[PDB]
């Protein structure tokens, strides 16, 4: 996150750090078993670690739960990122408390204009590299549909959309990726991509989430 603030320990209780030896992507918690993130952050060997806050520092409040199954999205496709999202089955079931705690899926899309809360512990520079050890935290609004694709010329689907600041310094980063955006305490997107960081009129783009729910529920219903 870059041109953010710490969000302050524990304050993001569905954020969740997927690590694989290394921290490399962030998720969301939707339920007591299953996470969400960008299908981009795939692989396996994946350990799920929730109520993180310093990632470097095991401060009490960890839960260290392996996935036992990842369902990458049938339509994925890595060259335009269309569909970028994926479910992670945790092995057992999260103990939720204050800390650590599921964000409920939209019911409906959120429009542009809205404040959305973005979060992660990616890079926080937009030139060099510097990545923080504990949670960065982000409010940005939603962009509208004709601002984000002019911004990237035939290259946003129905399936993305924009949120930052067109005149850059702040956004989302790598490190970032598979993060949530949460508005109106909705989970509404996944952080994917977008061209460098807090570039000017480059802001991040998106997966949006409210055209998954149906997928998400029978999905996890199956499985
Ligand atoms: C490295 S990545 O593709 O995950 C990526 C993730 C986020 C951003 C940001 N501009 N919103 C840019 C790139
Ligand atoms: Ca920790």
């Amino acid at each position: 996150i870059v041109g953010g603030y710490t969000c302050g320990a524990n304050t993001v209780p569905y954020q969740v750090s997927l690590n694989s030896g290394y921290h490399f992507c962030g998720g969301s918690l939707i339920n007591s078993q299953w996470v969400v993130s960008a299908a981009h952050c795939y692989k396996s060997g994946i350990q799920v670690r929730l109520g993180e806050d310093n990632i470097n520092v095991v401060e009490g409040n960890e839960q260290f739960i392996s996935a036992s199954k990842s369902i990458v999205h049938p339509s994925y496709n890595s060259n335009t990122l269309n569909n970028d999202i994926m479910l992670i089955k945790l092995k057992s079931a999260a103990s939720l408390n204050s800390r650590v705690a599921s964000i409920s899926l939209p019911t409906s899309c959120a429009s542009a204009g809205t404040q959305c809360l973005i979060s992660g512990w990616g890079n926080t520079k937009s030139s060099g590299t510097s990545y923080p050890d504990v949670l960065k935290c982000l409010k940005a609004p939603i962009l509208s549909d004709s601002s984000c694709k002019s911004a990237y010329p035939g290259q946003i689907t129905s399936n993305m959309f924009c949120a930052g600041y067109l005149e850059g310094g702040k956004d989302s980063c790598q490190g970032d990726s598979g993060g949530p955006v949460v508005c109106s305490g909705k989970l509404q997107g996944i952080v994917s991509w977008g061209s460098g960081c807090a570039q000017k009129n480059k802001p991040g783009v998106y997966t949006k989430v409210c055209n998954y729910v149906s997928w998400i529920k029978q999905t996890i219903a199956s499985n």
